[PDB]
């Protein structure tokens, strides 16, 4: 902490406060995360694996500073988060070519992470960071599993997590990114639940209550109740106007109930929606 001069608080998360800060020696501007708490050995080792998980669409973890039994993560600083950008673009909407670019890049980032068996587990607009050059990057990648631990947003949570599955798969991240894709397009959160059951029931109201036909094994999950109401599925035509039919096909594959049926990041990259992908420049007010 002594090595940095705090500039301003930029986030408050489950695992600690994040500051924009400047390195006192070099003048580098960084994001400094003070991890909330000595540090268990296992957390140290998992975080140290994250230091080598480098990709253009993953926020670079510059240093892990484990001293005086405190843990600080030093990240490269990005200039804005997707939440703030979405809120800024709410009059006209993020142009589709930019949406498509951001989706494609995030899919590249996930394919890379997934290929190393690392999951995010908590994708949401506040953890997607953008720059002036057109890039978008996944932040706080791998921290949920490293640490294992003011209101938690449930809006992006996959249904298998809500239904009590103990072992997460890479599919949880595809589900979350699907939710975010929809939200960019419509300018409203797809499933804005305010409790676990409200989140589950908002999913069920839109995609239909899952059963053994669409999700074999669903009825044996830990928090599945035979008493859940049975709602009929809606058409994606009603869920995300004015997404074009390729966008809609791809979304539907990202939002399959059965995580085993849900598209992988790798497969998503070859989807016809990306045949005309480009990399536009956003208009950022900093
Ligand atoms: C991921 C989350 O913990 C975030 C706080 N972490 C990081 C990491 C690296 N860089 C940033 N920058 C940053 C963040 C938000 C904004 S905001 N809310 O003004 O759009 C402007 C810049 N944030």
């Amino acid at each position: 902490m002594e090595n940095f001069q705090k500039v301003e608080k930029i986030g408050e998360g489950t695992y600690g406060v994040v500051y924009k800060a400047r390195n006192k020696l070099t003048g580098e501007v960084v994001a400094l995360k003070k991890i909330r708490l000595g540090v268990p050995s296992t957390a140290i080792r998992e975080i140290s694996l994250l230091k080598e998980l480098n990709h253009p669409n993953i926020v670079k973890l510059l240093d892990v500073i484990h001293t005086e039994n405190k843990l600080y993560l030093v990240f490269e600083f990005l200039h804005q988060d997707l939440k703030k950008f979405m809120d800024a673009s709410a009059l006209t909407g993020i142009p589709l070519p930019l949406i498509k670019s951001y989706l494609f890049q995030l899919l590249q980032g996930l394919a890379f992470c997934h290929s190393h068996r690392v999951l995010h587990r908590d994708l949401k607009p506040q953890n997607l960071l953008i720059n002036t050059e057109g890039a978008i990057k996944l932040a706080d990648f791998g921290l949920a599993r490293a640490f294992g631990v003011e209101v938690v947003t449930l809006w992006y949570r996959a249904p298998e997590i809500l239904l009590g599955c103990k072992y997460y798969s890479t599919a949880v991240d595809i589900w979350s990114l699907g939710c975010i894709f929809a939200e960019m397009v419509t300018r409203r959160a797809l499933f804005p639940g305010d409790s676990e059951i409200d989140q589950l029931f908002r999913i069920f109201r839109t995609l239909g209550t899952p059963d053994e036909v669409v999700w074999p094994g669903v009825t044996s999950m830990p928090d599945y109740k035979p008493s859940f109401p049975k709602w009929a599925r809606q058409d994606f035509s009603k869920v995300v106007p004015p997404l074009d039919e390729d966008g809609r096909s791809l979304l539907s594959q990202m939002l399959h109930y059965d995580p085993n049926k849900r598209i992988s990041a790798k497969a998503a990259l070859a989807h016809p929606f990306f045949q005309d992908v480009t990399k536009p420049v956003p208009h950022l007010r900093l």
